[PDB]
């Protein structure tokens, strides 16, 4: 079971690039940095080269994060966009791998952020999801990819909420590669129970998301990650345990995830940092590896 | 301290009468309908007059919830929406005395459901809320009715999103009759617990709703009640708490708050009352009366 | 699923006759009233008849528990305590059995209060009481009853504290009609999880014991009943559910269960039974049934 | 706010030698090494010095914990025992000293391990404890010495079983060197509410001990950590939080404090430190300091 953080915790927009990161997270003793994906399709092969090679050098894992957007997505109704999805999925992957990524998570199924001015149609958007997301596993899988589809709560999906509907989205796709992700936040919000929600995925569970009910460092709030821990382990997970704090306001980071007030106690970045090593040691102690 | 339930509970569209669940609630063993404050507006004098009596005569208290359109909403930049949100409430508010209610809640501050399209401009909206709250107190006042702000979770409000900034709110406003008021379901995503949430809020608490942390009744779920009831009664509450359950998908309330799956498991309305009933019973056990 | 109580909530001293007690709790509403069988040895065949008789008409079922003393016990060094021991448990099982009893639990593979003043032989202990309960399972199962084993705290037992070292003492038994018992009260202390616990011991959970931990009613305190009911459910638990609250200091029970503080709140029999009604709905409601 | 643990928590014994672990627990990064006052009555004024010296270079203060005999108590009926026990503590009050202890706790009102064999007068033993602490505390004040009293479980103490309990002690002692010691272990048994009871202790929370509920380093079970740090946080607390794990059986120790399993994983001498230094971390994380 390895640990890591997403590196947007550091910054306010999504743009920022993450090259920096990769040593710096690395130094706090992370054993992985996730990335957002859509970034490694503007690099030339060259600076896509420094970084998997920064990666190696500094001994530490890339995992990625995919928040596909309204015109290209999986799941629309609409077939050009599905298409325009399809072609920008198996474009990303074919970069991500360059990067020697293996993991590949986020609400693939869909679109994120979703926009619920306009009614939504959950049964339609889950049987597109499906046929989607399954019309591409093989192109991943023969790039040793995992995709998994994560479980977010009702105000940020309409489709996935809950670990159960993941797993049941995931049989029905039907590929080996394609895996349910769980995020503490979510579950918070959703889930009649963490234990339960997690021996739900059981053997499913691919890649796994953390952070306090307000999105604060794991380790600072009421979370219970001893039940959290102790059901990781019964269904021996040794996947990634990413945490994915957001704790600053402003941005298109601070708008998107909702972050209407200062949760870090004005922290300078040295804070920032120590706030994440605290929490890595936090998460190594009570949830394993 | 005095036991209600939201009467929508029982519905699937917001337009669905509150008169004929008097009795049903009262009967069910309630010491409170809670009713919407938009319905009592459609309403003839003689027809408010034979629900004021009902509720007398089946020996259980109105008590009112608000929702602001964008439309009408105290906080909006636009003076004239400003000035619509003021003659909105007066006239709400006349009506609501009609029935001999005293207690108003929800986001009056501002509207709901919420448009995150748009920027957003939280001290903006703070400082107009705040006149525009302490703009209608008195008229309240007159009619011997409490306004109580209610705080919600960051994808439902941008302005009041913790029992802290609750606090700050209905102080900047400095009116007897403008309280706090908290919501387990919003304050289990903000808060960093909820027993420091409801002492923070103290004397100034003025309303309380119920639910777990997908909106079942209270008890169905991993809500900690135990300390809830204890800081409920150690600020002394002796306010309304009003259970506010949404486990039903379909309709206008279930695509307004987001009911994706159903939560009653599949419940008849004879299951739908057992629920409440034995939630009132866990209630009262549990947070006190 | 079924619910009882432990008669001696109501008594400060062991030699109490249950008798009486049982229309007054079958009234109560429980399902089942646990009794001493400390007595059961005592009665006539004639009086046993009549309890028997009481219980059938006033519809409730009978359930026992077992405190073996240290002069007739079958983990005892001795040989002659440990034939006692068997003999005890032939002629106490003959007479359960006449009630219409097919559940005993408790430390029936040692002896209950305990004494700690001399040294502690844990292993050989261990050892003579799975021989022991080995020796009397075939005679209680002839009989149609099942025996479970509790497993106590540290301070009450050196055998047997852990849900997983039942399981093991329950296993090297090898009888198909010896159960593990559990208890709240006792795992609050010993166990890392609450529902890893009851998960342990799955199938093999015979008999379960209720109260916070103080020994309160259950619904009273901080224990994490909702988990519990999730883990009783996930096991398939049809078994019973024994609250035993000792809220009351003085006599013999007090003085057993080291009660040195009055935790009813001073309430006297009506009130008593006021806080057992309550705690039965909650435990119906929060744990199934 | 400091961090200590107990030294004994290496050991098996009461009477093993703690000047070796001086050094060793500096190293392992604590404020505080909490030592038993059980040998110092017997070392040399040199020695003293020397471990004195010892805490010095090594950059660690030091405190202590006691356990008064039945002999030499000072709640006893006989009026020998008390006078020995006030002797006893003057005598253990000046050595103390010289080692530049200013913390002196336990069950100081009376003696360790209690023995139930015989009848039990709490009302009485209350009485003299109150007197008897009284009595001392002048002595111990002008040393610059805190008499912290410990709340302990039903089991191990009779009086003084609740922090409301102990409160009412130490206010009825009226000395201002006297005060509140509360441990969670303790605390998991007899406590409704772990932040109820800290609170209630205020500002006469003079030590603190932490534990599992089973006696596990801090941070290993589902001790509701978060809820105590904000509680010390409430009060101001900025005393000492010494970690009292007994994780190994055997010896004196493993039959005093009932460890009749190993709880430590069968960890060897690295574990058991990898284990206090992690405990150590999330302390401080956690509850802060
Ligand atoms: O949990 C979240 C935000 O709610 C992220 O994991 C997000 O889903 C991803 O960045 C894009 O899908
Ligand atoms: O909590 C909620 C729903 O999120 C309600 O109390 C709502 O805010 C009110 O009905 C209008 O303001
Ligand atoms: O839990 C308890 C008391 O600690 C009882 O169930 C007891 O064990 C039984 O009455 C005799 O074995
Ligand atoms: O809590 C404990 C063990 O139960 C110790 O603090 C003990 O009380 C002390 O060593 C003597 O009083
Ligand atoms: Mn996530
Ligand atoms: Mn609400
Ligand atoms: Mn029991
Ligand atoms: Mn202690």
């Amino acid at each position: 079971m390895k640990h890591g953080i997403y590196y947007s915790y550091w910054e306010h927009e999504w743009s920022a690039k993450f090259g920096p990161y990769i040593e710096k997270v690395a130094k706090l003793g992370f054993d992985i940095i996730e990335v957002a994906a859509h970034h490694i399709n503007e690099y030339s092969d060259a600076e896509l080269a420094t970084i998997r090679k920064s990666a190696k050098d500094n001994g530490i894992i890339l995992t990625a994060g995919i928040g596909p957007s309204k015109t290209k997505n999986l799941s629309s109704e609409d077939a050009a966009v599905r298409a325009a999805g399809k072609a920008f999925f198996e474009r990303t992957l074919s970069n991500v791998a360059k990067l020697d990524i293996h993991t590949i998570g986020g609400a693939l199924h869909s679109y994120w952020p979703i926009d619920y001015s306009q009614p939504v149609d959950k049964a339609g958007d889950y049987a597109r999801g499906v046929e989607g997301i399954n019309g591409i596993a093989d192109f991943a899988n023969d790039l040793g990819i995992n995709l998994c589809i994560e479980v977010l709560n009702r105000f940020e999906n309409h489709v996935l909420n809950t670990a159960a509907e993941g797993v049941a989205f995931v049989k029905d796709v039907g590929k080996n590669n394609v895996k349910v992700m769980l995020d503490t936040f979510h579950m918070n919000i959703e889930e009649d129970s963490f234990g339960d929600a997690i021996r739900t995925a059981g053997p499913l569970l691919g890649h796994f998301h953390t952070g306090e009910s307000n999105r604060r460092v794991p380790g600072k709030g009421r979370m219970p990650w001893h039940e959290i821990g102790l059901a990781l382990r019964d269904i021996n997970y040794t996947g990634a345990v990413i945490m994915e704090p957001f704790v600053k306001t402003g941005g298109t980071i601070g708008s998107d995830i909702k972050v209407w007030r200062d949760l870090s106690g004005g922290a300078d970045i040295a804070k920032m940092d120590e706030d994440a090593r605290n929490a890595l040691a936090f998460s190594r102690f009570v949830l394993g590896g």
